[PDB]
């Protein structure tokens, strides 16, 4: 069902993550981590302390789809087991590492979210956005509910964290 998802998403904040390649979304799905540029990592760290949940929604560029979404379970931190991200630029330019819990690892095509606009990007369709763009509450919730259920995920332990 979708009740515990709705509960997780309640009063959440959402941010559009854009990846240049599939390999980085695969590493994120395998290791439960994300790293970004410091201008974005600064935005996420502030959002993490302010919201019950901070939801990242991933799209690989030129893929035409979102690849799922995840919930931040920490602020960024430095000095961890390094992550072999594929970069255009290398290594140091990325800030710290965020720990994330995946809520949906399935894909959603842009064609299915064309009725959702994002007021914080001039009401352009929610698929339109720079890496790190915030998605307003109502658009962001409805977008997450469009994803096919990911039956391999149990939101009980995610709820145990907020
Ligand atoms: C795993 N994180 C990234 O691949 C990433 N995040 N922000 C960026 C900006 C330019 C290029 C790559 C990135």
């Amino acid at each position: 069902g979708t009740s515990k998802l709705k509960y997780v998403l309640q009063d959440a904040r959402f941010f559009l993550i854009k990846s240049n390649n599939h390999e980085n979304v695969s590493l994120a799905k395998a290791k439960g981590v994300w790293s970004t540029l410091p201008v974005n990592e600064k935005k996420l760290n502030l959002a993490f302390r302010s919201a019950r949940s901070v939801i990242l929604i991933f799209s690989v560029r030129e893929s035409g789809k979102f690849q799922g979404f995840a919930r931040l379970s920490s602020e960024s931190h430095h000095g961890g087991s390094p992550i072999h991200w594929v970069l255009p630029m290398s290594a140091k330019m990325l800030g710290g590492v965020f720990k994330i819990d995946w809520i949906c690892r399935r894909e959603l095509p842009f064609t299915k979210s064309a009725h959702l606009t994002n007021p914080w990007n001039e009401h352009k369709p929610v698929k339109i956005g720079r890496d790190g763009q915030e998605i307003e509450l109502e658009c962001g919730t409805q977008l997450c509910l469009l994803f096919p259920p990911d039956e391999s995920i149990d939101l009980y332990q995610v709820i145990h964290k907020m």
